[PDB]
């Protein structure tokens, strides 16, 4: 690995905590991160290779660091903040988001804490980093309330968007080990003809405003994968969750548009949560 001191960052200034998840993930403490405060300590996310990785393994962390280089700074995606690959294993510096991913933020506070202005700000918010993230080339193909994280002050960052994804061998069948079906969150070109694109990632998107809007509700409920395929074949959509304005089911139902030319760009999703949020009384 050759050195980018752009980037690079001593390890020994790396202090490895708790794993957030399992390469694997795990919190720590970083002095002088910020180059002005050699000694001061903030809290970041480490990512690595897990024990006994194989070279594939490798090349995979390699090229989400390069992404990350590349895909540049905003406020509403996980940051890259420095690299360890140097004298010892490889290391991938992110941001650490204090409160963990959407979908159990929004689980833990079913009544109530969360209000309809700020569940939409969190629409607005995610809707603003995919802006970003299509600015930039870049297609999430995981969208989803799981791969968005919540910072201490409430503001989303879309996190996993640079993984190397084997978009040839996806298990559609695939039930993770909290329980989900990811092939739920996959447009109907993707899922059935292997096409992404941006509108594929806008799909995922309404699959998340409804995630966003069912508190963290496990979309298409009682559905196994063998009957989502024949129903999305038949142009399946799901029901108006309780307690969600047609605004926003309007919105919903806009991003599952059958052709990818009609959904809506995340530009213009970006500007109809805005005209909700001003919309909000005082």
């Amino acid at each position: 690995l050759p050195l980018d001191p752009l980037w690079e960052f001593p390890r020994d200034r790396l202090v490895l905590g708790k794993p957030l998840g399992e390469g694997q993930v795990v919190r720590a403490e970083a002095f002088g991160m910020d180059p002005a405060r050699p000694d001061q300590a903030s809290t970041v996310a480490v990512k690595m290779l897990k024990d006994n990785a194989s070279d594939k393994d490798l090349a995979d962390l390699v090229s989400e660091m390069e992404v990350m280089k590349l895909i540049g700074r905003h406020k509403n995606i996980i940051n890259l903040l420095g690299v360890c690959t140097q004298e010892g294993p490889l290391y991938v510096i992110l941001e650490c988001a204090a409160k963990g991913n959407l979908r159990e933020f929004l689980r833990a506070r079913r009544p109530g804490p969360l209000s309809f202005p700020v569940l939409v700000s969190c629409a607005y918010q995610v809707a603003r980093g995919m802006q970003y993230l299509e600015s930039r080339k870049c297609i999430h193909r995981d969208l989803a309330a799981r791969n968005v994280l919540v910072t201490e002050d409430n503001v989303m960052k879309i996190a996993d968007f640079g993984l190397a994804r084997g978009v040839h061998h996806i298990d559609y069948y695939k039930k993770t080990s909290n329980g989900r079906l990811p092939v739920k969150w996959m447009a109907p070109e993707a899922l059935f003809d292997e096409v992404y694109t941006h509108q594929s990632d806008v799909w995922s998107f309404g699959i998340l405003l409804w995630e966003i809007f069912t508190l963290g509700g496990s979309p298409y409920p009682g559905i196994p994968v063998e009957e989502l395929f024949s129903l999305l074949r038949e142009g399946h959509r799901m029901d108006r969750p309780p307690h969600c304005p047609p605004e926003l089911y309007g919105l919903m139902r806009e991003c599952w548009h059958a052709a990818p030319s009609q959904r809506p760009t995340f530009k213009q999703l970006v500007e109809a949560l805005d005209k909700v949020l001003l919309a909000v009384s005082e």
